């Protein structure tokens, strides 16, 4: 991919009229770059310009702009995907990105960053598994986690995880329940940087 988009995921409060997204061609030809929301495979939003040509080594801002055709809920954050299409200007190849938009309310109770401590985790039985739960109003995303006990490691299949909900996720190489297990996780905060965590089973 040609066209790289600045920042790995994009806040939308909702007290903004618009939010903007910036869009890069680091290659050497020009493109046809297409930007989109939609729900990760209708949605409240406008994404403009939805199609523009992108020289080489130049760049295009995407205007994102939320519409209430559809009213988001006020008590927790909703997620979205941003996507990005690019195809060079007979039959052609063309290539997508997609990142998260989270559409937060204000005056949500607690912090974002603060989430994941939040978090409680359970074994799930018995193949391991684990049942995490969120009780905030912010949805969670992970870069890797991984499950220890008595000195063997086993990564965790993470999974993002919604506002005030379950997820179950998977513990690879790890056949049932081991002793004294702790789970230590980076989550990922709005700016893309890790949020360390970890959580005694
Ligand atoms: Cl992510």
């Amino acid at each position: 991919m040609d066209i790289v988009i600045s920042g790995t995921r994009v806040i939308y409060k909702s007290d903004q009229k618009s939010v903007n997204v910036r869009l890069e061609n680091k290659g050497n030809n020009p493109l046809l770059v297409q930007s989109w929301l939609d729900t990760g495979d209708t949605v409240p939003f406008t994404a403009t310009p939805p199609v523009s040509r992108i020289d080489a080594k130049r760049g295009q801002t995407i205007k994102l702009m939320y519409t209430a055709s559809t009213s988001l809920p006020k008590d927790r954050e909703s997620v979205f995907w941003f996507n990005v299409l690019e195809v060079p200007p007979l039959l052609q190849l063309a290539f997508r990105t997609r990142i998260k938009l989270f559409y937060r309310p204000d005056g949500l109770k607690g912090n974002p960053s603060e989430a994941p401590l939040a978090l409680k985790w359970f074994w799930s039985g018995s193949k391991a598994s684990l049942r995490v739960t969120n009780p905030t109003p912010y949805y969670v995303s992970f870069s890797s986690g991984d499950l220890e006990a008595s000195g063997k490691r086993y990564p965790i299949d993470v999974k993002m995880i919604a506002p005030f909900s379950d997820e179950v996720m998977k513990v690879n190489g790890l056949n049932g329940k081991a002793n004294s297990a702790k789970v230590h996780f980076y989550a990922i905060n709005d700016f893309g940087g890790a949020i360390e965590g970890n959580a005694r089973l």
